[PDB]
């Protein structure tokens, strides 16, 4: 899937998201580096928290 700086994936009006960046899974589109950075854990651990807490982190993060 194609990447996106954090910032633009965290600072965008939704109707003027990319294409490309499925709205519900923003973190599926940072660069590796950034996810880390951002979550402080691999995707894989990311992934088996329960959907809810994966969101409850975003909408912190500006990610939801």
């Amino acid at each position: 899937l194609e990447t996106f700086p954090l910032d633009v994936l965290v600072n965008t009006a939704a109707e003027d998201l990319p294409r490309g960046v499925d709205p519900s899974r923003k973190e599926n589109h940072l660069s590796d580096e950034d996810f880390k950075a951002v979550f402080g854990m691999t995707r894989s651990a990311f992934a088996n928290l329960p959907l809810w807490k994966q969101q409850n982190l975003k909408k912190e993060k500006g990610l939801f």
